[PDB]
């Protein structure tokens, strides 16, 4: 049987973030049928409260485990609120074909019809499966195999919370994986980024666009350290004429201006359509939602501050 | 006898070469005369991402004047898609008329291959002219659908199916005919407590985003710049970072309303007292309303009340 | 507390259709917090094997319970395969404002993260809520309140199985009901149909449309006693040139011809668009899928043989 | 001139309608003057039909035309204009039998070109743009409606009336915007150059028919369809390809008498039919159709049964394609 390590970080999957990883494992006795499992407690947090120091710590531990010939696959138990951020971060920085699965639950294990037991079983099943090798980071909730790149928490309350605009890649049913699509975007072994060479993360913040929005949050975020601002625009990353001149001033001051959107079910932000990105030296976030865009920007800016290069990266990952 | 419909033009891609005037929009759809007696007015000519509160009030006031007119049976507003959902919701809250009001845009300009605006505008006029539209609240007629102005949102970029509701389309409009499948459940228009005839200004309300490693910076700055309420676009069920909570408590104590929405917009809602102790902190949840929708309801509600209990009632009824 | 009766019919919700109704109720001890529950076993079937006599027996028993002063609400536990058919049938024939909720589960109770406990709790909650009165028949799976009219089993395996083209009407969360839409179509107390008058249903059958289809299934079904045929056409209820003449002959000879489709995520079939329905005296099924269209056709034909009236009905219900 | 050579094989449909199957291919091309900017476009009228009336003879004819053009050094990509009703069936058929890496795009429209805001102009432009793009090579058969790049394998007509008609349970693979292609997923199932099937070796298709499952269903349709020549039956079941107890005996007798029994469903937005779950497939020597809808399962079975009548081999095929 495969050797799978479970790194626990908290979340509702661990709600009485109360239960330790040994308790979570003990709650799924059937894990022993499909893998040789062992658990570590990396942290014990509510994921809405995650820090960049937590991401790096988790990232570095995943890398140490992926380097061990004693580990075949890795599962991370996590809160659902920022699961999608972690999953994408690991997809960019972990230079391994070994399976990495991120899993949570919408209901604590004490609730009626709690979803974590089966989610956790499926995460270990997928992490133990030869078919998962080289697929990038995966998320295994709602019987699905979702790409960590572009899966997002799209539905509140319901167990079907996690969706991608580009569909699930597969399903996991009675411990068996069934694949229907492969990834197209750069990940894990084919990434130019590596956690082994990342000691610090640049500060990236996010500001919302809406009717009657001002330049206030943009300026204030930059003044308090943002090296890049993700603009969560209306429509195709649209920017109000009131706010354009502030963003131009920010960019000249050296803040990357990355146009994302709050239009998150499909489509993407097209360069030079709604704003003159060439003239302004701005970047579009392609299909990536604001919080995903922030992750890619921050990892990218460990390597380059060149806005052309950042655009390439937003078109490749 | 054909319905008298007024088209209030505001700009948007439907008018792209916000370049074409209302008379040219109407001339572009000669089949309109088969379904209604149409006349056009240019209220403004903007890209909707650049709309101001002043612009939004001008539109609201003018809709009310035309609604009160005996020569008007329905009203169509042509509008940019970017903030169409915000305008539609605003009108839903403040226009105390049973006359149909339809807001419509397009994802492509009329110059484009397979442009969507012609049929969208025809469908808008058809719905505004239909007896079945009376008393249904503000409607949005894109993609052959009849969508509620309350909770339709621009959810898909690029594609003509851009506008979606978590609660589904209420109907369809096909070869000029309306087909209904659901009715509204939330308060609107004639059943609303709000009235644009009493509203000539709007309180400043702003939106701050939640994500990993977020700080209190944006919340503080928006309040320092005049925000009377903050919409929190949280992760998950309106969840708030432990590093933000203290600032939100400070701001609420200074009189700023704290309203928990989310960026989890395909379904579900934010539940009071679940992720945060709303009762203890005297905060409000935005129920199913996305952050921009939440901001429009908060700003309208705060013309009438600063009581967070009443605000919450309003978030549960509209 | 509301007096709720649970009428068990079988399904995976009763699997290990094995468990009796008293064991189902005992499996959710929390029901006693929210209603006074009593259970009856109406039948014990796999819903894929349901018959028209099963529908009548169930319907009649629901009508008897709705006429009782000691009953406030009724929950029917059911297999998921033909849940949508039963739900719709009851929507058409039960002339009561009392809540009627139909519920199943995708997983049996012995399974990891089984969905039946919470679905049954929610069903009782909804059946006990004054907000459910007058709403028609409801389906309460996946934390949703779905209309019995047009909810369908659209997704296999997953707990989100049940979807409507026109959206959920509400949600049920920690026992509380939250409404967002109301029904538009005729149902229950405002239906012209009543189960008290119906002794046996007309035989109606369904034939599929696809490339290189012939008239064989249509003729055989009619030969073996179909009084209407639901055409599950491609597209907008489209009919092959090789099939049209047979359907003209079958209509001439008194068989109703109802054009539905296997295009079931959205839209509707439009009269006179793909076929000359007025000339052929055929009927379109509007938005209704083939199995739902069958239910409506059977009920409708208990009142009328006039295709114009049948079309009215397909446009109102 | 460096522009890609793209041939449009017209077959009919609403894309060729007036307010179906009225306009010839020259009028289609002439209606998109911009095609000249992106490819060297030539046409051929293969047929002129409403696609709900397509035959197996029509499929073979089309397949063989596609094959010859794919073999031509003077053709870079192929576009088929088609009625939307059975577009999904043709697109999957070609994905199974065309042993080429050259782009093949199937396209239709929901509205005729005479209509307000007609969809066909842009759909055809996008089909040509995709058929001309190097990124399309090796991707299998594509469908390019609603600004999407969909897999011909598992895209289906799922929404009536609206221009977003075509959907896949597994998502769009890409989008096409201002003539440019943007990819987000790749195929996982066998297709085209990696298919074991080849139209060059198929002169005949075995007869396959489809019957529906629903309450109070009987064995009548299954028996009549087999009596009138069906070599396989696709069972369009409720739920997880579930079969009524009233029908099971009939399917066992048909199977014993040489008729393949293939369990699909009318549950088409997600999931799949799992072997041995609702019916003892092993014991009965039946096949499950996996995620494939009934009409898609019929195409696969038809093609598969040109090579094998071993139900174990047919199940392998339903799990690989
Ligand atoms: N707030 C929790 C929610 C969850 O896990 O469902 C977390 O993200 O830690
Ligand atoms: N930026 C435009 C987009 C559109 O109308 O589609 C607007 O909102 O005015
Ligand atoms: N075949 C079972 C499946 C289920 O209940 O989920 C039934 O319909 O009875
Ligand atoms: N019945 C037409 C429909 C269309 O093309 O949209 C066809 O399939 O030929």
């Amino acid at each position: 049987l495969a050797n799978v390590v479970i790194l626990a970080t908290g979340g509702t999957i661990a709600g009485a973030a109360k239960l330790g990883v040994d308790k979570l494992i003990a709650g799924v006795p059937e894990l022993a049928d499909i893998a040789n499992v062992r658990g570590e407690q990396v942290m014990q947090i509510a994921s809405e409260s995650i820090s960049n120091d937590d991401l790096l710590k988790l990232g570095k531990r995943v890398a140490e485990l992926a380097e061990s010939k004693d580990v075949d696959g890795i599962v991370i138990t996590h809160g659902t609120d920022t699961l999608e951020e972690t999953a994408f971060f690991l997809n960019l920085v972990e230079k391994t074909d070994k399976p990495i699965v991120v899993v949570g639950s919408m209901r604590p294990g004490t609730a009626m019809s709690a979803d974590g037991m089966l989610n956790l079983y499926n995460a270990v099943a997928v992490a133990s499966d030869k078919q998962s090798r080289g697929k990038g980071v995966l998320v295994t909730m709602n019987d699905e195999i979702q790409s960590g790149r572009d899966v997002s928490k799209a539905v509140n309350i319901k167990t079907e919370a996690f969706k991608s605009a580009w569909g699930p890649m597969g399903m996991v049913v009675e411990g068996k994986s069934y694949w229907f699509r492969l990834p197209a975007k750069r990940h894990t072994v084919n990434s130019e980024f590596d956690i082994k060479q990342i000691s610090s993360l640049p500060q990236v913040d996010i500001a919302y666009g809406y009717g009657n929005v001002t330049d206030t949050a943009y300026k204030a975020l930059a003044q308090n350290g943002a090296k890049a601002l993700i603009h969560a625009g209306t429509g195709n990353g649209s920017v109000s004429s009131r706010v354009v001149p502030a963003l131009q001033e920010l960019r000249k001051n050296g803040v990357q201006i990355i146009r994302s959107s709050h239009v998150n079910q499909g489509g993407f932000v097209l360069r030079n359509a709604e704003q003159p990105d060439d003239k302004n030296d701005w970047v579009v976030a392609h299909d990536l939602n604001p919080q995903k865009a922030r992750i890619l920007a921050m990892v990218a800016m460990t390597k380059t501050q060149d806005s052309k290069e950042l655009q390439r990266i937003f078109w490749e990952y």
